[PDB]
């Protein structure tokens, strides 16, 4: 009824691969990696969907979720099988990669310097990397949440901060980032960037004529 | 406010009452489960079930949205309790919600990474690498009891997961591939036979 | 975004603060403090919120929480830090407290003598206190959910009554409370006009 | 093998009822040692049927069963377990109360802490509170239900299953000390 | 300082297999991956052992555990990969592959027929494959905890039983297997022989 | 009939005091504080403990917990008020600090560069900092187990680690510190002399 998204993560950073280790149920992915990941709705129907994906290619399984509405698929592994897999899953659900729910930021900020109490009330909840006080943090709440993962290897790429946490399963998905504030804002550029290139992926048609 | 569902199962089969808290003894056991929004009306709900009628109950749950009662006993004592309810309820059983079938599947064979990612979401049977696997989302979600009784009796399969409450109900049922099609036509069947 | 409550409780009550403390992850207040409670939408504007309130005065957090859709801050200390801090967030969120979205009640009722089996069943569920065989129970039902504190707070305030079970996070806020029927009417009542001094906020302008 | 406990409790009192539910009829409590055992112990016990098993538990080091329904039923399969066992219920483990105390209105703090750490109902400060901790751990059960059966106290935390058992009741300093009295009474046993 | 257990499975057996699957933090095996079990005391000596064999050869590690007291350790591979990484690990405690603590069955028994009720309360502990009422169940505990892996295993390659459930990481190891009694009681005495064959010392 | 540990921190650091629901009160050594932590057999003795200490000054109690076998407090704040507190806790079980048992090193190691997986295994079983492929480690077993927080705080003021796992309840504690290998190794110094000076 819903491809709420279908995204490719060309190759997996180290600190969002350590902070999806820490949770992940399925197969846990070899530096580097590429990944995909697909969100549904009925929720339910990820289940056809990892029954393709999995049956067409070398792909290892990391997440497969069912939460309160929607459902989530990521694997991972060798290119070229990612990709393969992916084409499988994609064909599966309608063959069109732009159908997918466009991702909207419903909030985004940067904390310049973190209270002593606030950062220790955000470490008590994150289960990722320390944020200190002092810092700088970027927090971002994306829908559909599966989103959140894009940003958040997207900003690691671009910049030396930490994955404080970040989920991607459920109504709106969230990322905490933290580091000195030049970093912070760098990676907070280039979470935002990633998910404009989704908004405006339309735009590649008015480009090829 | 919204009656969500009204059900009535005239012989709970071993491992749908097994969620319930149950068991079948030797020498038949009705169950009766209502799901009504908003959450905490399930309270006065089961306040006039229980009182009016000697029944056991197995769930009396009040989610993020909706309220769940089910209890179960002798028949008649059932259905005592039943209509108690159903009177403080309006005393109409064609109010409640008709059931949406959101999804529905069989899997054939299923892999090896599958099977492992199930059981470590399941809460019912292991799953083995192979076996073929019927999937299916109801919602109201309360529905799931009665897809996963009436598959129960007409198939033997076993019950890999099982949800009744929450905003959708899903159904795990594996097995042999002709175990698992009979299972899928009765639990689809039965999701129908609320609807006329 | 969406200023879902700014609730400001005078006097955190026993049970409403032992039961807060049974559950939250941050600090725990001692007794008779002054808190205020801030629900939003989206949910993680309340980062912003509480970057702002913790900069401002002495007061103590002792929820911060991010659910499915809505964020929730509760802090806690001596009267004046937690006001200072309340205006300095309330400034933040745009300086006027009727902006916030209004209780409505769900459902309420007082079931007069409980089953011992409908007792039993409510035992499993809850981290409150028991509600025993015999006794009366009243369950409320509040969205937004976080008024469910106010309305526990002022039940406990007014009547003699055992905290059953208290939600304040989520879709919808809960209440259960328990004791003799005479008690546990008193404190419905109380915990009812709580909400509705709250409904009839702006009363205050045609009064004055 | 090891007999560890073999526990009738003639009348369940309604909190320490309500916390098995967590998981007015008789029951029956047998704990053993090595924790395995309890599965042949069930098999002999519930063949029988009759009763209703709340509690079927391997733990670390040791195997419980509870069982209950009502009274001549219960001991129907209590004497069935018992002739598996070693049929003679003496060979039981007795209780070591390890340690027991009545503490005077609890402070805040301390309020707070027990209530995070335990389930069932809550302690508030300035209430008493009566600490006891047992020996088998299963013992528990008896003294917490006697407790309950002889004051007006609530149970604040009561843990059955473990290397030892414990038991926590709050009111007041009076009903408190009654409460203590009865359950140090209870794992009072003949001897000699 | 004790090696409590040094286990080698040449071939892991497809309900061990998913069994394992339901609960382990790291890699499952894939079917007839020969696999390695290292237990030690105290708990934390695993971490270093970990280290030495993940660093010698490529395995996978399903199972990383620091108990109340003991420390588990488990990788699969190719059995050449393996066997690799287990005799780095085993250099890294000293050697002698024997040194370690011998199997002691705690408790062992053939339930032949189980009843109703006691299906019922088992079925809602385990986590694994469903006892029918009617059914035989061995129930087998052994010290240390580890070699429930080893008589599960074993046990499942002789006779065609359920993996109901069993526990390879505490202070005791637990075993259930059903299926009908015939074939229970072929798996229980190729559990037992598989821990007899390691009791014995001459 | 046992005093399992009498432990006083001078000087609490801020993620070892993370464990104890508390933090640094801003930018200043002002406000530093000291802590008491106290275990005991058998574990329901630790509740009398409590309730002595806690009357007798004015200190915040973080940690209190019978767990199998162990009783654990653990009471934070002013090195006056802290040092008052324990001394009532230390009458109330005998008045000898040290017949308190000596803490021993069950197993300590520096791991130099963590394996990929291996940083995955620990991640997955930790209560901590996430720890990264590559970084150094340093593992520490010491019974009893309360021991472990002194350990960690004093590695804490010596090198710039991460406390990736640390647990201080049950038979025996355990501590897991990451960074360079220069950090963990300094770390790994402090935390063994300070199980030494005991
Ligand atoms: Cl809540
Ligand atoms: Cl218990």
């Amino acid at each position: 009824a819903e491809l709420r998204s279908f995204i490719f993560i060309d190759r997996l950073q180290p600190q969002t691969m350590s902070y999806l280790g820490t949770w992940i149920k399925g197969a846990l992915p070899r530096a580097n990696m590429a990944a995909q990941i697909i969100e549904v709705a009925p929720g339910l129907d990820i289940e056809g969907v990892t029954d393709v994906a999995l049956k067409h290619a070398e792909v290892k399984a990391g997440i497969l979720v069912v939460e309160r509405q929607f459902g989530y698929l990521e694997f991972h592994g060798e290119t070229g099988a990612v990709k393969a897999a992916a084409d499988a899953a994609l064909d599966y659900l309608g063959g069109d990669p732009d159908a997918a729910v466009r991702p909207e930021i419903l909030a985004s900020r940067i904390i310049s310097s973190i209270d002593h109490q606030h950062a220790f009330l955000i470490n008590r909840n994150k289960i990722g990397s320390m944020v200190l006080p002092g810092e700088s943090l970027f927090v971002l709440e994306v829908a559909p949440a599966s989103y959140a993962i894009l940003a958040t290897n997207e900003a690691e790429k671009a910049a030396d901060v930490k994955v404080v946490d970040f989920r991607m399963i459920g109504a709106t998905g969230r990322v905490y980032l933290s580091g000195t504030e030049a970093d912070v804002r760098q990676a907070a550029d280039a979470a935002r960037d990633a998910l404009a290139v989704l908004q405006g992926a339309k735009l590649a048609a008015a480009l090829e004529h």
